């Protein structure tokens, strides 16, 4: 109990950043995650061993791609941790718990293939989860996981609690399910301008944590454009490889994901900002202000990559 992670001073500062990068050394990945839950939950909120093993297992349920890996589950899990950290009183204490575990747990056993790939290739998986196809088996390894012997961290939850946390833990990871953020983020925008919108309303919270899941998701956007450019490499290194895979189904893929068409890349990462990220930060700033630095980087990112369009870079 007495036992607190400590972080080198510049990552003890930056870590409650929003725009932090948890940098390239991945055996400080899982310090850095247990640093997150002692200061978001407590050092009370799970035994310590059970943590450690259940994270290592996560780990191990990550595979060797591009972008939908281990790093990318911290990534998203810190960016959690910000918004919980700027937001101290507006979540709950089993929300807390479930939030950062949703997060990392979010695109176990991802393989860089989009629900579209594996419904086209006709993938086992499409057949058992006919929608949000990867998230139902992200969240179906998340439950595998937690109950392997000594990994089950909810193990001093009340049977109602423990039903309620894998509750908010299934929405959660559903939610990054992107094809359902436009309706969700439509119907939070209706809400929050017409006033009706009410955290007491457990369909309401629901909606916002929704939100709050595509945002963490989202949040190579919303990094210093270095790391962005960067982790836009791997972004369309999986996307590319997908392609490869539709034209081998006999498929033309759509140009996002055809690498004779990276000319094209700068002009879709306009749409994507316009179309997905913008939205989602400005809706997230609306209903949780102090979230605005996701938005204001976002933005400062669209403006670069407008630059690399007028060739200024
Ligand atoms: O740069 C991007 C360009 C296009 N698309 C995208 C376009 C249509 N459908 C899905 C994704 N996402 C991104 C992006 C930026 C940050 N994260 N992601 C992302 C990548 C894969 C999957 C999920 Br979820 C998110
Ligand atoms: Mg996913
Ligand atoms: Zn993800």
């Amino acid at each position: 109990g007495l036992m607190q992670f400590t972080l080198p001073v510049r990552l003890c500062k930056e870590i409650e950043l929003f725009h932090f990068d948890i940098g390239p050394f991945e055996n400080m990945w899982p310090g850095i995650f247990v640093y997150m839950v002692h200061r978001s939950c407590g050092t009370s909120c799970f035994e310590l061993e059970k943590l450690c093993r259940f994270i290592m297992s996560v780990k191990k349920n990550y595979r060797r791609v591009p972008y939908h890996n281990w790093k990318h589950a911290v990534t998203v899990a810190h960016c959690m941790y910000a918004i919980l950290q700027n937001n101290h009183t507006l979540f709950t204490d089993l929300e807390r718990k479930g939030l950062l575990i949703a997060c990392l747990c979010h695109d176990l056993d991802h393989r860089g293939f989009s629900n579209s790939y594996l419904q086209k290739f006709d993938h086992p998986l499409a057949a058992l989860y006919s929608t949000s196809t990867m998230e139902q088996h992200h969240f179906s390894q998340t439950v595998s996981i937690l109950q392997l012997e000594g990994h089950n961290i909810f193990s001093t939850l009340s049977s109602s609690e423990y039903e309620q946390v894998l509750e908010i833990i299934r929405k959660a990871i559903i939610a990054t399910d992107l094809a359902l953020y436009f309706g969700n983020r439509k119907q939070l925008e209706e809400m929050y301008q017409t006033g009706s919108l009410n955290l007491n309303n457990q369909s309401h919270r629901d909606r916002v944590i929704g939100l709050m899941m595509t945002a963490c998701d989202l949040c190579s956007v919303t990094k210093l454009w270095p790391v962005t450019k960067l982790t836009a490499n791997d972004i369309y290194a999986e996307f590319w490889a997908e392609g490869d895979e539709m034209k081998k189904l006999g498929i033309q893929p759509i140009p996002m994901m055809d690498r004779d068409k990276k000319d094209e890349v700068p002009q879709g990462q306009l749409g994507f900002y316009n179309a997905v990220a913008i939205p989602c930060y400005t809706t997230l700033t609306q209903i949780l202000p102090p979230t605005e630095p996701l938005l204001k980087a976002c933005r400062d990112n669209l403006s670069q990559w407008e630059k690399v369009i007028r060739g200024e870079e």
